[PDB]
């Protein structure tokens, strides 16, 4: 569990975590409370992993786009500043961290990518993407290259993809339409095609990552890079005389970076929420606190009005805000995780040659729009439903044990198990949730009820060999591609927020109420006894199920 009486903070290792630790030093000087600042890798994935178990940091720093999913998963405490504090930060930064009407983090700073260029190699940087191929030819004749930036993270390639028409989710009169994705329209294809052709023509290398591009630019090997304000400090340390300016245009349109608001959330499981609010409001989000972080690694245009009025005089910040104004604030909706994962795969596969731009973006378009109903269909698609029903039909008319038990299912005892199971408020909750997700679960269960109510079957010739109730389950499980299920299950938790959210709804279900249902109902107990009496390990089933959901 989270340790009480201290603060543990997670922030990405490219940010000013040493400056943040200096703020932690002042907090301890004043209060006696110790602050630990960590910067683990894959922070945006590590936090929901550990926080879901009730563990993790008291405070989590990341761009705001990830926080709606965290909040939906119940990982974040509501943020309720007093009026005077709220007024100290720009309204549009509070907007970035508002989800379902509640504030779910403190906004810190506005981040936008810019074009960073070597003034000595390139006194006049290009205004267009289209002229960069020729510039690289010219620079290649001098032992240099034109442009290197991180091609492993779609954050860096999105501004080009969006320039001539690409978009994540369509925004209209208030809301984002998570069914209207814009990653495979003509503008998106054109932008990614231009990136891939830069690689095909050897103006960039598909394996270039953050560290490679940073080293190349700061050691004077490449004339340009694309990065955010956090990167300026290392460039300062280098010998490079650099400028920060507007991103290049594509087809006459501005590059459109997805703008992030670095935000600080409080772990819902933290026993230190009051200390975290004091640290964030009265130590970090002050002129002195943000200056400490900013002098370590620049934050960008900070959310704090008083200090942004100083930083705004910096031409590098002017360029950051110019690029931000030409881009768009990221959504914070949970579906952003699907979007980023889909475009990540598309860019890497297209840049590697593994796929064409058209095929990679076509797959990303469908993946970014993933919905629970679509995910469920992929599981059904794996199941031979024709065969499963025939086994059930053969057993229903041919197998002695199956008939015995099917007959039991038509008595009062099971009728009461059935009516009482589906009267539980915990079960009705799941059914309505599925109906909200456009899965006709009531219709499906009433199809099962109509079948359990069967009194006559069409004539058929019986099968000669059946193996009782255990033989029925062995024969039907044998038709289930169980490895593919567990694989598909693992991918969907990564590619589909709605699938994860449904699993979380079951995981976080009040499992006790079901044990109450069992331990207090004689009809339920009998039902379970009968199953065991036919050789069916019901206990090994429930226990295995409880493990699946962590009950
Ligand atoms: O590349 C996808 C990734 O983009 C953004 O992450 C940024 C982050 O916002 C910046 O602060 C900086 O650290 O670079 C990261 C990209 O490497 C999204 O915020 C993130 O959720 C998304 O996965
Ligand atoms: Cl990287
Ligand atoms: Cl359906
Ligand atoms: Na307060
Ligand atoms: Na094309």
């Amino acid at each position: 569990k989270i340790e009480e009486g201290k603060l543990v903070i997670w922030i990405n290792g490219d940010k000013g975590y040493n400056g943040l630790a200096e703020v932690g030093k002042k907090f301890e000087k004043d209060t006696g409370i110790k602050v630990t600042v960590e910067h683990p890798d894959k922070l945006e994935e590590k936090f929901p992993q550990v926080a879901a178990t009730g563990d993790g940091p008291d405070i989590i720093f990341w761009a705001h786009d990830r926080f709606g999913g965290y909040a939906q998963s119940g990982l974040l405490a509501e943020i309720t500043p007093a009026a005077a504090f709220q007024d100290k930060l720009y309204p549009f930064t509070w907007d970035a961290v508002r989800y379902n009407g509640k504030l779910i983090a403190y906004p810190i700073a506005v981040e936008a990518l810019s074009l960073i260029y070597n003034k000595d190699l390139l006194p006049n940087p290009p205004k267009t993407w289209e002229e960069i191929p020729a510039l690289d030819k010219e620079l290649k004749a001098k032992g240099k290259s034109a442009l290197m930036f991180n091609l492993q993270e779609p954050y860096f390639t999105w501004p080009l993809i969006a320039a001539d028409g690409g978009y994540a989710f369509k925004y209209a009169a208030g809301k984002y339409d998570i069914k209207d994705v814009g990653v495979d329209n003509a503008g998106a294809k054109a932008g990614l095609t231009f990136l891939v052709d830069l690689i095909k023509n050897k103006h960039m290398n598909a394996d270039t990552d953050y560290s490679i591009a940073e080293a190349a630019f700061n050691k004077g090997e490449t004339a340009m890079t694309i990065n955010g304000p956090w990167a300026w400090s290392n460039i300062d340390t280098s010998a490079v005389n650099y400028g920060v300016t507007v991103l290049p245009t594509f087809k006459g349109q501005p590059s459109k970076p997805f703008v992030g608001v670095l935000s600080a959330g409080i772990n819902a499981a933290s026993p230190n929420k009051e200390l975290a609010k004091e640290f964030l409001e009265n130590y970090l989000l002050t002129d002195e606190g943000l200056e400490a972080v900013n002098k370590d690694k620049p934050l960008g245009a900070v959310a704090l009005k008083s200090y942004e009025e100083e930083l705004a005089k910096d031409p590098r910040i002017a360029a950051t805000m110019e690029n931000a104004q030409k881009g768009e604030i990221m959504p914070n909706i949970p579906q952003m995780s699907a979007f980023w994962y889909a475009v990540r795969t598309a860019v890497i596969n297209a840049a590697s040659g593994r796929q064409t731009v058209d095929a990679a973006l076509a797959a990303a378009q469908t993946n970014a729009a993933a919905a629970l109903k679509d995910d469920f269909q992929e599981f059904v698609d794996l199941v031979p439903v024709d065969k499963l029903v025939n086994v059930a039909l053969q057993y229903l008319v041919s197998d002695k044990e199956f008939k015995e038990f099917f007959g039991y299912l038509q008595g009062e005892e099971f009728s009461a198990v059935w009516d009482q199971f589906f009267a539980l408020n915990e079960v009705k909750d799941v059914l309505n949730y599925l109906e909200a997700a456009d899965l006709a679960v009531y219709d499906a269960l009433n199809t099962v009820a109509d079948f359990l109510g069967l009194h006559h079957v069409k004539p058929t010739v019986h099968t000669l060999r059946t193996g009782g109730l255990t033989g029925f389950f062995d024969e039907t499980v044998a038709l289930l591609p169980l490895d593919k299920f567990e694989a598909l299950f693992e991918e969907k938790l990564k590619t589909s927020p709605e699938f994860k959210a449904f699993f979380e709804k079951l995981r976080n279900l009040d499992y006790q109420k079901f044990v109450d249902f069992h331990n207090n109902s004689k009809e339920v107990q009998g039902f379970l006894q009968k199953l065991r009496s036919y050789g069916l390990d019901v206990d090994g089933f429930f226990n295995l199920v409880a493990g699946f959901f962590g009950w």
